[PDB]
């Protein structure tokens, strides 16, 4: 698909989200399971979205494979996938996370709400 998310690997992690000029919206994923699958589609739907939107210069969405980076997920203190947290450019240690359902009109209203 089209696709505008970040790979991010441990080494690039904190240099990405933790970024203060950007809104940064990370997926953990694993890539053998569905779930994290249909949340990765989602996640390049989501890119796109945002792209076109007002905040199209300051949002990122970035994804991490929990599987490769074990590391990141012990130090963010992820306890499952996939797991959806919003790093906002004021809010980089309480960042929002996202429970609610995985479909990209709801995913853009959050970001909208909590930018």
């Amino acid at each position: 698909r089209p696709s505008r998310v970040v790979e991010l690997t441990d080494e690039t992690f904190d240099s990405i989200v933790m970024d203060p000029e950007k809104d940064v919206f990370v997926l953990y994923y694993v890539p053998w399971s569905r779930h994290s699958v249909a949340a990765m589609r989602l996640w390049d739907d989501l890119s796109m979205s945002q792209s076109q939107k007002r905040n199209h210069l300051t949002f990122v969405a970035a994804r991490i494979d929990g599987e490769k980076y074990p590391d990141v997920i012990e130090r963010m203190r992820v306890s499952g996938f996939p797991t959806m947290r919003y790093y906002t450019r004021i809010d980089k240690q309480e960042p929002f996370e996202y429970s609610g359902q995985r479909y990209l009109s709801l995913v853009d209203s959050f970001v909208f709400q909590n930018t």
